[PDB]
DNA sequence: ATCGGCTTCGCGCA
DNA sequence: TTGCGCGAAGCCGA
């Protein structure tokens, strides 16, 4: 009634003679979620109620305002939502390790569930709640059409070499999504969502005038906005997607990943409803790629590397290949403050920065450009790295993410790429050009939307 | 083996 | 702009 391959028994016990534990962390939405529809399941089986727990960690004070709200929103309007099935909502704030660990104690927990986030620290905690735990401790991945682990059990070397191996198991794992059942055995956010801005707020980005930068408004939060951006892809951009998504003047991405992110939209729904588009099979075709073979390529390089985020995980001819380079001079160098805050040579950089800063979230396409003039105008890789890490983490709404590490490694170190000319500092990694940007989009346009903001920023 | 074929490249040309 | 061929380049995998 569930593909059981979507789960992994953590550790083993004695199933309590109590309620089942969802631990929420991933996927942050009441629909289309087979970790708690699982949960659902092995409660129905007991007779117990489900709840939720979600654990609020001192991990917003590395980010912004912006991704801050976006989440808080959302939970906010999740609450609501499991409420109306029954599902109490409990949010703990503190570190997993313990707040987990004791709640499942001092609930009397009859089993643990999560889902599945390959980053390092997710692991950590896991690990941590394991040792501090006795019921039996499950995990699913609520987040790829194919269970990470299942999908290739080795790190794929390249797209075309992990394509083949998704696409066979996709008959199978690409399916329908049961109704969640709501409970019959019957079992603050907003204070939460205060405290934190203000601790954030003299860290907030502001104009000269002493406005905020970020503008709040291109992207609206939670689960049910979320369905409706994905609707207005399907009616409007899906068609012209595969042609236009490399142009940064004209709207034409799916704009689906902040919510994608948050586990806001689960993306094997999106997967679905693409799937049976009467569109252009160009387009649907360029699209699930990037939905499929790239976004859980990303999932998997982060998985089985656990350095996902150093100079050490590129392959072994980029690092020989960037370091044969060290000692090149460099035509620019710019200090991570400098990029920051778009004060480069290059009004076209310039621009991509002020689109990261006021919209969180830059053109998919600009985001290689981006980060390649990042390593060519910084005094080192491990620097460059540095530099991209903390600004695409800082800023954009989808940040913090796998599909992140693996993009800076892909357009630093060259993961998922090949080997190409080899140039100065930059070595053997693909090179991107300002006139290579000429001749496939009016720059200009790009430009002109944004230079207003520049000489407005302090 | 042993060869095509590789996200998102740049550029000259029509 | 717009599509095509050619380039330079390392490595997987049937
Ligand atoms: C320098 C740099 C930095 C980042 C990223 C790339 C690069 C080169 N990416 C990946 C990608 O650029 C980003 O997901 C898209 O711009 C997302 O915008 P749309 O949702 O509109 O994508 P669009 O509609 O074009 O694509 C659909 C979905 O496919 C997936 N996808 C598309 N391009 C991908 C890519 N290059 N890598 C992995 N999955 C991809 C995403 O889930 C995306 O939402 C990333 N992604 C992210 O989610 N968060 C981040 O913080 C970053 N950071």
């Amino acid at each position: 009634i569930m593909n059981p391959k979507r789960i992994r028994a953590l550790k083993s016990g004695k199933q309590g003679d109590g309620p089942v534990v969802y631990w929420m962390s991933r996927d942050q939405r009441a629909e289309d979620n087979w970790a708690l529809l699982f949960s659902r399941a092995i409660a129905k089986e007991a007779n117990v109620p489900v709840v939720v727990v979600f654990c609020l960690t001192d991990e917003f004070l590395e980010a912004g305002i912006r991704q801050y709200e976006f989440m808080l929103k959302g939970l906010q309007e999740l609450e609501v939502s499991l409420s109306r099935k029954k599902i109490p909502s409990f949010f703990l704030r503190g570190d997993p390790g313990e707040k987990i660990s004791r709640f499942v104690k001092d609930y009397n927990a009859g089993t643990l569930v999560t889902d599945f986030s390959p980053l390092r620290i997710k692991n950590q905690w896991i690990e941590k709640v394991i040792s501090g735990i006795s019921i039996p401790f499950f995990e699913v991945d609520a987040h790829n059409v194919v269970p990470c682990w299942e999908a290739s059990q080795k790190h794929e070397y390249a797209a075309h070499t992990f394509r083949p191996k998704l696409y066979a198991l996709l008959p199978e794992f690409l399916e329908e999504f049961p109704e969640l059942e709501p409970n019959s055995v019957t079992p603050t956010l907003s204070d939460v969502l205060e405290t934190g801005v203000k601790a954030l707020l003299p860290e907030r980005a502001l104009l000269k005038n002493k406005d905020p930068l970020f503008e709040p408004w291109h992207f609206e939060p939670g689960e049910k906005a979320a369905k409706k951006v994905m609707e207005s892809f399907i009616a409007d951009r899906l068609d012209s997607y595969g042609a236009l998504r490399n142009d940064p003047t004209k709207n034409m991405l799916s704009n689906l990943s902040p919510y994608l992110h948050f586990g806001q939209i689960s993306s094997q729904r999106v997967v679905l409803e693409v799937e049976k588009a009467e569109s252009n099979p160009g387009s649907k075709k360029a699209f699930l790629d990037e939905i499929l073979i790239w976004k859980e390529i990303s999932d998997n390089f982060c998985y089985y590397n656990p350095g996902y985020d150093g100079f050490e995980s590129f392959p072994s001819w980029a690092k020989e290949s960037l370091n044969a380079h060290r000692n090149d001079v460099r035509s620019h160098i710019y200090t991570l403050e400098e990029f920051e805050a778009g004060k480069t040579h290059d009004p076209l950089w310039n621009a991509s920065q002020m689109e990261l800063l006021s919209t969180g979230k830059m053109h998919g396409y600009m985001r290689m450009y981006w980060a390649k003039k990042i390593l060519e105008w910084s005094e080192s890789p491990e620097k460059a790295l540095e530099i991209a890490i903390c600004l695409n983490d800082r800023y954009e709404l989808d940040g913090r993410d796998p599909n992140g590490y693996a993009g800076i490694a892909w357009s630093i170190g060259g993961v998922h790429d090949r080997a190409w000319g080899e140039r100065e500092v930059t070595g053997k990694i693909r090179y991107m050009s300002y006139e290579g940007c000429k001749r496939k989009f009016d720059v200009k346009l790009y430009i002109e939307k944004y230079s207003a903001l520049d000489k407005l920023a302090a």
